[PDB]
């Protein structure tokens, strides 16, 4: 199994996240933004991964620091995890709804980071979390994890919706690139 | 094999319908609506479902009683067809072409019945059959099923390339989503 | 293995074609335009096709002639690899990304010639290659191979990127319709 | 003289054409749909083609399978009566009136198949004949002749009229075509 | 040779017309409006018609009844040469320029009345003529000949070109309509 | 036959033209400009014209004095092929396709030149080839033989397309215009 750990340590967050590319879909999040954990389990879940993730950090200045520290471990871990990434898919391209909502994720890969991310979030906040966090979620992952990702809300207006059809899309996608192509 | 069988009998119609989810395409379909028959003999054979449908009905009124409750009774079917979900996909995602037409569908055997639908079919009758009917067999096929279903029109100009192209991604995506999932 | 191969001259070209649809990726192209035979690199290495292709001809007057011979053997050889076409998907949908380029292709190995095309690609010459010549190697490849294709640009800026992707998307499409159905 | 024959059998028509194009404009068309019955016998008349069809099938999902499968024919026909196309003008251009209707034909014999259409024919129902698909049979026409056809409405109002002027313009752009170049 | 000769007195006009279809292009016309005999010329040298014709009238009131009542004449003196109409082409289609006018004319000798007439001449007068008695000289022999006629105007500035072009343009396509055609 | 002839020198070019109208497409034209080559064996193949050129210039400040050159003495060649022009049709009228492309040409080897020209050549180099230089060729062609003509593209998007449907369109209006009038 190919598993990827990484602890990191800043003045504003103390995160740990380990994930396995080659698991069975054991969520064991916890954040300190509740939010993110339902989301992180929806990635486990959906992507058959693996993930246990442990944050604490300055969440009363707002959610920001710990959602990108988060974030970029997860990131880094995915790249660790991946090593040299023999016999992959590498590419990843899904389509998934959730009621009225409908995201499509398409991603490779490839060592250059790339975000394109059209989501049109129409509330502030989800639960207490600030809804802006989601495309510096991913941002952040992208930049660490050397990933291209394309992101676009096809439809959707229930923001709960729209960014747990994103988190669903994303992880189906991430499970076919990370797993192995039977021709190679 | 998985098989659902629904007979249902109203004072305007007489339906019976039997689908097996792991078929060979086994088509056949008589409604009393040509066209209909046409687009069934299509969800078997894109989706290799055996699919047997007999109908009766009012049809001198118009093809609507006929069409919502084969569609209806449809729906029901697979919703038993399905029992306890275990082990599938439970996702389809396909966009397939038909010459110039291309639609995508997206569904969900989620429990939630929700239909998106945007085709645009610029005549009123292919054959004897009106274009309005499409909407309403996928809406009420979804009622009865609980399915999400997202059925996007991206591209067509002929009528019928519209509608046997959304049938055949329909088809594709619903046995995707019903297929096993290798790793559940 | 199914192997086409197409030998034609006229006036204005000389082309040789060889393609393994059962390949692994092996790459031989010299078309006479380096820009083609980088893309016919990514036709074999996305597609694991095994792809020979030789051509000389008239670019002194222009690429077009070569481009579109070439292309119309591909169609033909392609044809030919496929013969009765038993048990296969028929159906390939892909979308691939380069870095800020996203490029859907979806098509029907369907005996019937159509392409629908809306790359925008923004400037004129890539290297030294004519951009108005990938529409016509793909019009041109569609016509002799009957094929349904469609080719639409979902994102994308730089035209080297817009058109790679292209093949890339093109190539996991036609792998897919091409490879057996386990059900077919 | 250059006869071509074609019978061809799907599981939803069966069709038997041969064509003259050194003809006396003999007219025997009979397709199970009556318009365009009609039009076949415009072709004979304004062309001088001798035109012999037989078809039936499935109208009553529709016309469209019909309609198809009579062109593709007669598209396949048409080229093999052509055989080497040694001496012909290979050209047609012509411009036919029917009362207020007035249509452009230009078509060149070149093997490559392309279809510019841009009629607006502003009635669904021309008889019983749905008048989409007066398209779908130029286009399968062409696409299995390998004709390059241009077609031009100039003034029309009534559908029939530029149904019908659209055939005669055809039938006399396809005559030039199909006659020798007396310097060649 | 095909003569057709007409006479006809009105309380207004006195005309006589003969025409031969099978002419040299002899032009002898007096109709007392010197810009109409400049275009009558221009039919018969055009159109390769032997063109007699001779007019007065009340000219002091304006041209048009003269203009009207030739132009009547001509259209039964037409109708009356063409006889049977046995053997002809029937239909004519012939674009002519002079100098930056450009000038289409489509017709067919049904019998059935039409023109379709789309010049917009930019001046009142050219010489004494009044620019609206133009299409009335056209709209006139359509009525008696039962003409299907179409005249477009694709180019043109000067008023004296615009006019004069049509009637090369109509003499040219009246000729290969009135001509026998090889082949019946 | 109706052979002319021109050899003219310039400080910039060294240009030597023949052409026979009443030829068969011998093509045998090196202007320097490969394009143009290409275009004038169109000239040749569908015009059945005989043509011979040679022309040497200065290439490496642009095509532009080589290109005007030749058509200039292509133009006398044409204007001293034709002599006295007796019996000739005179006007010439063509529409022509390639592919996409649809070129009319109407002209009258009138004595008086005029060019009117409406391509929209949607890229700036065919190959090597300026496309600013195809209007530059017909207006100095037009004003050293005293033509008539008219270009219009009533079609086309590929700009070698576009270019070889139009020489193609001039030489098939040309051929007609030269040849013998059989009623004169
Ligand atoms: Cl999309
Ligand atoms: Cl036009
Ligand atoms: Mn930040
Ligand atoms: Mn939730
Ligand atoms: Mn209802
Ligand atoms: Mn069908
Ligand atoms: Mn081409
Ligand atoms: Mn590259
Ligand atoms: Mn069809
Ligand atoms: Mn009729
Ligand atoms: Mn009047
Ligand atoms: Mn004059
Ligand atoms: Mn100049
Ligand atoms: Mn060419």
């Amino acid at each position: 199994a190919r598993i990827g750990e990484v602890k990191r340590e800043t003045k504003e967050t103390n995160v740990s996240v380990k994930i396995n590319l080659d698991g069975h879909g054991v969520s064991d999040s916890s954040t300190g933004i509740p939010f993110l954990d339902h989301m992180l389990d929806q990635l486990a879940s959906h992507g058959l991964f693996d993930v246990h993730v442990r944050a604490t950090g300055d969440t009363h200045i707002d959610d920001h620091h710990t959602n990108e520290d988060v974030a970029l471990a997860i990131g880094t871990a995915l790249l660790k995890a991946l090593g040299e990434r023999k016999g992959i898919n590498r590419f990843g391209d899904f389509t998934a709804p959730l009621d009225e909502a409908l995201i499509h994720v398409s991603l490779d890969l490839s060592g250059r980071p790339y975000l394109g991310y059209n989501l049109e979030i129409p509330t502030q906040r989800v639960g207490t979390y600030d809804t802006q966090l989601v495309e510096h979620f991913f941002q952040s992952l992208v930049n660490t994890s050397g990933m291209t990702l394309h992101i676009r809300q096809l439809a959707g207006k229930n923001s709960h919706h729209i960014i747990e059809a994103t988190f669903k899309a994303f992880a189906r996608a991430l499970r076919q690139a990370t797993e192995s192509d039977p021709r190679r």
